[PDB]
């Protein structure tokens, strides 16, 4: 087994559909690795051609300081396995829930700097004609010990060319790309990352439907109880323009004075 050999299991992190996320020591230098361990998906399932959109959006981008860094993968005894990078502060989505088990919060520098870096990686990511397309909590990644904030799950990963479109969250989803309109995906990315700042801001549950819904996609921004100044609310609020050709691309962000002071 290269996955016992090469590896000592130190706990499960993660788990679902399928398989188990692990936390492991790699014996030869070390390390401490996330491996997602499943079984080998159908040959032609949505679940195959996500395990080939990571694949093959890793051997276009290479490492970046943004992105979860995906090491090796290989299949072995009916399954597969994944390794990446260790964040070990856990998902954005873990954090969320944890700052309302113990009554904490983001402060705003602390939100202008989370838009930034994962704005870096999108900014990464688009110059390789690459869309994420599911940005939300759940797959950003926070390594600290002084915080980095990490693109994670490149499994929806598609070409701005030719876009073959697997929908993300609906929560996160911008209207034209569920109106079939691909022509301006980086700008989907822009959005969805809009309102995971949101999210991290405290705002209450995202809609998955109904009118809420459709307000947010007309422009307006879910409430956010913490006071944040106007010019970092603006910032957010033309992030989710019905217009995406009036959203900044991830280029734009990150030259964006308000987010780098
Ligand atoms: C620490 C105790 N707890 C409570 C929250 C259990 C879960 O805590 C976590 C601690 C650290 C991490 N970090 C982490 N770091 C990297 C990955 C990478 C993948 C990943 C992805 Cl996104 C795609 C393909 C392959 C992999 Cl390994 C992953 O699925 N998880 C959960 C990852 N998780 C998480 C929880
Ligand atoms: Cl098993
Ligand atoms: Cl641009």
């Amino acid at each position: 087994s290269r996955y016992t050999t090469e590896f000592h299991e130190l706990e499960k992190i993660g788990s679902g559909e399928f398989g188990s996320v692990f936390k492991c020591v790699k014996r030869l230098d070390g390390c401490i690795y996330a491996i997602k361990r499943s079984k080998k998906p159908l040959a032609g399932s949505v679940d195959e051609q996500n395990a080939l959109r990571e694949v093959y959006a890793h051997a276009v981008l290479g490492q970046h300081s943004h992105v979860v860094r995906y090491f090796s993968a290989w299949a072995e005894d009916d399954h597969m396995l994944i390794q990446n990078e260790y964040c070990n502060g856990g998902s954005l989505a873990d954090a969320i829930s944890e700052n309302y088990r113990i009554m904490s919060y983001f402060k705003e520098a602390e939100l202008k700097d989370l838009l930034l870096q994962v704005g870096r990686g999108l900014r990464y990511i688009h110059s390789m004609s690459l869309v994420h397309m599911d940005i939300k909590p759940s797959n950003i990644f926070i390594s600290r010990t002084k915080v980095m904030f990490k693109i994670g799950d490149l499994g929806h990963v598609t070409r701005i060319s030719s876009p073959q479109v697997e929908e993300g969250d609906s929560r996160f989803l911008a209207n034209e790309v569920l109106q079939e309109n691909y022509t301006h995906l980086p700008k989907a990315d822009i959005f969805a990352l809009a309102l995971t700042v949101v999210c991290a801001a405290g705002a209450e549950p995202l809609p998955r439907n109904g009118d809420q819904w459709h307000e947010i996609r007309q422009g307006r921004l879910p409430r956010i109880p913490q006071v944040l100044s106007q010019e970092f609310t603006e910032l957010l609020k033309v992030m989710i323009h019905p217009d995406p050709e009036r959203r900044p691309s991830a280029m734009a962000l990150v030259k964006h004075s308000v987010l780098l002071s």
